[PDB]
């Protein structure tokens, strides 16, 4: 009855101390160590909750429920369950990419739990349509999927430097490559396919909590125009900041620039 | 993989490394008020003992963990895997006894031990006060066995003590309720019959013995017994904080005491 395994299965960690709580959600294929340059600057004034989304290399693959996670709201249910279990009444939610969209969905189901959302490299939809520019044609996504299934390790070793950007053999490229490779390949494929088909656009007007939209000046997964799209479509308050840093994972690869941006948007309200 | 199994996390920087060991049924978030005061000066290693609600119960090896001896192996294995030569070790309750067991094999690894709510034997004998008669430990065992969740919901606020209906009481209740009941029963019975006394004399590493007032599990006399019995240097500080988990429930008192003893050796 009262026994919850969600803290063990999702590697939930509460650190820091303070009146307000910050929750950090990881993007595709990453684990919470991606936040290790941010957390030191939060713990003096904030409680911080870290966790890994189901299917990460740091999590047990036997617990990945394919039907649950076939579409993204399954991860939103996990987030709400973590907030319930750890008695998080209200939080500042920072989410990278996938986790930005998960926090959006969760904030629609339960706006009371979210003081605001802060997004990094968020896109509501990857593939272009006749009236929307996501940065990918569907044929590109299909070819990317074909490369991933045909030779999973080679695809990952090659894509990780391009996604991180600005210099392979950077430490961040190595960590990202390692987290991607530590995923079980069938889970990596399934979640990739979920993200290829995800479409937040119809739902964006339902978001009412304030959103701080941050993104890099050059992100191979997210054209900067998509950040402006979100700003025009969200149902509540929002602000966009394009950072000088490049890359899909700037909190990992450009913390010297990104952490100060993040802190500014944590403190200040729109 | 022992790093992943025990949720080992390393943070901070400096010549000293501080290792924090958690008490029964408790995970490393109990140290969350202390760690931000440490990382500007020290490297800090946090981990969870097997059986904690944050660990996978499938990996609780009952034969391995049948005596407190089994948790020191884990500690040393963790200390080796993360390349920690010499640590300052802060252990709460059972972890104080573990770091002490572990210091007996390996003095070289511990610059000193700091203990919170440490006790070498819970049950009274004729020449010793531990705070509990054997019948009391018997009733507590039977209470856990007969209704796990009811036992915990009642005992957790008692054990935390101090201020009532606190954030600390909720977290302690939550972590105890997340243990698998057979593990909780197993580990509790070990702690109920454990006896460290014949080994204290071989504890030669210096030990800072910090004791809350009004700790339902450790009378104040036990801190003085440990002070008398350890083989090396020791000092006792009785704290004004109340309760069994003052690092969790009274950090505003306990953290400055901890910082003082981390920095001042004697």
């Amino acid at each position: 009855g009262p026994m919850s395994t969600i803290g063990a299965t999702h590697n939930v960690r509460v650190v820091g101390s303070g009146r307000k709580t910050i929750v950090l959600g990881n993007g595709y294929g990453t684990d919470q160590s991606v936040w290790r340059h941010l957390v030191p600057h939060l713990v003096g004034r904030y409680k911080v909750l870290l966790y890994d989304n189901m299917g990460a290399g740091t999590t047990n693959p036997d617990y990945y429920d394919f039907d649950r996670y076939a579409t993204l709201e399954g991860f939103a249910y996990d987030l709400l369950a973590i907030l319930e279990e750890f008695n998080v009444r209200k939080c500042i939610y920072v989410g990278h990419s996938m986790a930005a969209m998960v926090g959006m969905i969760a904030s629609i189901f339960r706006p009371d739990l979210f003081h605001k959302l802060i997004t990094i490299s968020a896109t509501p939809r990857m593939s272009n349509t006749d009236d929307y520019y996501g940065g990918f044609e569907q044929e590109e996504l299909d070819q990317m999927d074909e490369g991933l299934r045909m030779n999973h390790e080679s695809m990952i070793r090659g894509m990780a430097p391009l996604v991180v950007g600005g210099d392979m053999d950077s430490e961040a490229v190595h960590e990202y490559t390692r987290m991607l490779l530590n995923m079980r390949p069938d889970i990596a494929l399934s979640l990739s396919r979920t993200l290829y088909a995800f479409d937040m656009r119809p739902f964006l007007g339902q978001v009412t909590v304030p959103c701080h939209i941050l993104q890099s000046s050059k992100d191979m997964g997210v054209p900067v125009a998509v950040a402006e799209y979100l700003h025009q479509s969200l149902g509540g308050k929002s602000i966009v900041e394009v950072m000088s840093a490049e890359g899909h994972l700037p909190h990992l690869s450009a913390p010297e620039i990104t952490i100060p941006v993040l802190l500014r948007h944590i403190q200040q309200d729109i």
